[PDB]
């Protein structure tokens, strides 16, 4: 009984597209994006969250800052730390720096996170429909993705198991009148608004877990 389409951007859950620049911090942007949606669902206030706070401070939890990391380890950091600072108060500079977490500037918290049944696009569809934006890993390691500009993205060389890039599923939809025709996942990237379609990409949906979008999906518990 899930909706034919979902787009959380239309309900105020999603901040404008950000840019990680030359830092392997996509996992931090995916995590802040999912926490931004859950915090909005809880309080009605959309507050941009600090990726730099995660880059600089979550090494104990197993992240490696600009050398990579994982969204579940970032949600683990926010839980163990008791908070996460706003983007305004702890700005992004795209380089590993000293941890400067300030509890008085915290605007978010989580108690851990929930994992979507791995490899199941229908499970991911249910989480997107009932929770809000969901953090996901994908295989983005292709020039077709770097130069992606519009339309549904399908890449034959995509893997659903060996992934390399965290992104945020903000909804799903279809092209035209038939809800089961030309389906896609609405994905927010962190390569800036100029990349792709206003910083977003439509990834083919119900095409065998294309690019691994439902392989490692999760969301923070607020």
């Amino acid at each position: 009984d899930l909706p034919k389409s979902v787009d959380w951007r239309k309900k105020g859950y999603v901040t404008p597209v950000k840019n990680q620049k030359q830092c392997g911090s996509a996992w931090a942007f995916s995590a802040t994006g999912a926490l931004e949606g859950q915090m909005f669902r809880k309080t009605g206030k959309l507050v941009s969250l600090s990726e730099q706070n995660l880059v600089d401070c979550s090494r104990p939890q197993g992240n490696q800052g600009c050398n990579g990391g994982f969204m579940a380890r970032a949600f683990q950091y926010v839980k163990e730390n008791g908070g996460l600072d706003s983007e305004e108060s702890y700005p992004y500079v795209a380089v590993d720096e000293i941890c400067k977490y300030r509890p008085e500037n915290s605007v978010a918290q989580d108690t851990g996170f929930t994992v979507v049944a791995p490899g199941k696009e229908k499970a991911l569809m249910k989480a997107v429909a009932t929770v809000g934006p969901i953090s996901v890993a994908m295989d983005a390691g292709h020039s077709s993705f770097q130069f992606y500009k519009s339309g549904i993205y399908f890449e034959p060389d995509c893997s659903s198991k060996n992934l390399d890039h965290g992104v945020l599923v903000v909804g799903y939809g279809f092209e035209g009148a038939n809800s089961q025709n030309s389906k896609y996942w609405l994905v927010k990237n962190s390569w800036g608004p100029e990349w792709g379609s206003n910083g977003y990409v439509k990834i083919a949906k119900d095409k065998n877990n294309h690019c691994g979008i439902a392989t490692a999906a999760s969301y923070p518990n607020v």
